[PDB]
């Protein structure tokens, strides 16, 4: 199988010491093709880009979740939640069951008011600007992913667009993610340079388990009963082993709930309005869309659900830049990948899914281009061929939670401004464990429509 260049003994390893790895890896993918061997010290993996290989690796039977280094560094502060959880730990299962119902189309209805509420206030952030200030797109996105989950996780207000500086836990959170982020480029990562990074990780998740352990003690101690997703896992039993999520469980899920409504679901919201000002066709004809379903000040649970072409920019956003862009299978026994690659039990995989999601014998040559009409028809298109929310009983459990919470902050973004490409914006999409454009700046001009 094909290999991209190796460096003596660090094998592949230092082809992901660069700033942009995914996208070094699709790289390597346009040239190497679907699917090529990527070798570390102690470590192979095989990196997919093809839906013709990924619909077999998708193939639960015979793939189950690989824990990928990075997923592997951010269990050290993510535990067993549910994204770090091998399938056969008993607490994946157990969460899964307990959380599925928390985070369903129905349960979207009960965090629909406050995802309004957060959405709300962005739009007041927005109409708030002054003529010439501009919009930090991907800043205000994750202060509204941030706060909604923080809203709809657990009654807690992050209140985001109150500071520019974050919150302790997401300090401590964004620094543990970049120190998993850092673990994976390090060549020697026993050195004592890195004691130090050690320390502030071993620090950081300390912080992130006092605040969030501190949250749930408060909610247990108050008794209040929410419908968020920690009076759920406080209450929630698993119909089948009939247990509940322990504590330190709950504060797993929580962290992870949090890193996910971080910057992976912001960076949907960002990527998507990056493509929309891009392609000002699209961006009138969603405007439009949010025009005429957003009828009301605030709008509703069922109005975002007819916010069609608002969910078909989500998609296609997703498509090109997956805010989650790998996800990690290995073998759960001998196998043969498309007729062609025999794979041992535990040989890991790679999704890369932004290349999945350039497969040109899927979407056409227009590939590159944003076209959120791709995703009229989900039956039209293939099996497996777009799996930002990755696969099977390991897929996002959050991703009615983030399409959502996308779909109604971008429906209100649409109705409400006018957006301009002011600078031009370059797409530098920086990668730390999602990705983002960095940088991508627009400017809002108030439609004026009260709220
Ligand atoms: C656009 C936004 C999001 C994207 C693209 C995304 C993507 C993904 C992907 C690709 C996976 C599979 C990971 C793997 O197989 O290793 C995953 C799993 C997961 N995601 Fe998301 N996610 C998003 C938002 C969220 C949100 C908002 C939440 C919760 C608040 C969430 C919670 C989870 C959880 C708990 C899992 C693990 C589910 C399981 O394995 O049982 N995600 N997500
Ligand atoms: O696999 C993941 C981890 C992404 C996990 C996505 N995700 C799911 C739920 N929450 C987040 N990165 C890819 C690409 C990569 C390589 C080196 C350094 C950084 C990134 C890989 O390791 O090759």
């Amino acid at each position: 199988m094909p290999q991209p260049k190796t460096f003596g003994e660090l094998k592949n390893l230092p082809l992901l010491n660069t700033d942009k790895p995914v996208q070094a890896l699709m790289k390597i993918a346009d040239e190497l093709g679907e699917i090529f061997k990527f070798e570390a010290p102690g470590r192979v993996t095989r990196y997919l880009s093809s839906q013709r290989l990924i619909k077999e690796a998708c193939d639960e039977s015979r793939f189950d979740k690989n824990l990928s280094q990075a997923l592997k560094f951010v269990r050290d502060f993510a535990g067993d939640g549910l994204v770090t959880s091998w399938t056969h730990e008993k607490n994946w299962k157990k969460a899964h069951n307990i959380l599925l119902p928390s985070f369903s189309q129905q349960a979207m209805k009960g965090y629909h008011a406050m995802m309004v509420d957060i959405a709300v206030q962005l739009v007041q952030k927005w109409e708030r600007l002054n003529a010439d200030e501009h919009i930090e797109v991907p800043e205000d996105m994750t202060r509204l992913t941030l706060d909604t989950i923080g809203l709809c996780g657990f009654n807690y207000r992050f209140n985001s667009f109150y500071r520019d500086q974050p919150h302790p836990f997401i300090t401590s959170m964004v620094r543990a993610l970049d120190e998993a982020m850092n673990k994976l480029q390090r060549a020697n990562p026993d050195d004592p340079a890195y004691d130090e990074n050690k320390r502030q990780f071993q620090e950081d998740i300390k912080v992130m388990n006092d605040l969030v352990d501190k949250i749930i003690a408060d909610r247990k101690a108050s008794g209040e009963q929410s419908d968020d997703l920690l009076t759920h896992m406080l209450n929630g039993k698993d119909p089948e082993t009939g247990e509940p999520l322990d504590d330190e469980n709950i504060r797993y899920q929580i962290i992870t709930f949090l890193i996910a409504g971080h910057e992976i679901t912001s960076g949907l919201l960002s990527f998507a309005l990056y493509f929309l000002v891009k392609n000002p066709h699209v961006l009138q004809k969603a405007a439009e869309e949010a025009a005429r379903v957003l009828v009301d000040p605030v709008p509703s649970y069922k109005q975002v659900k007819q916010l069609k072409y608002v969910g078909m920019v989500l998609n296609e956003a997703l498509r090109l830049w997956p805010t989650a862009p790998a996800f990690s299978l290995y073998a759960k026994e001998d196998t043969v990948l498309g007729g062609e690659y025999p794979l041992e039990k535990g040989d890991e995989l790679m999704v890369l899914i932004p290349q999945l999601h350039r497969d040109k014998t899927i979407w056409g040559d227009d590939v590159e281009e944003f076209r959120p009409e791709r995703f009229e028809n989900p039956s039209a298109i293939p099996q497996h061929a777009f799996k930002p929310f990755g696969n099977g009983q390991r897929a996002c459990i959050g991703q009615q939670f983030a399409l959502h919470e996308a779909t109604l902050v971008l429906g209100m973004m649409l109705k409400h401004f006018d957006f301009e490409d002011h600078t031009n914006y370059e797409l530098d999409i920086k990668e730390t464990l999602t990705l983002k454009p960095e940088g991508f700046v627009v400017k809002a001009k108030s439609k004026k429509i009260p709220l």
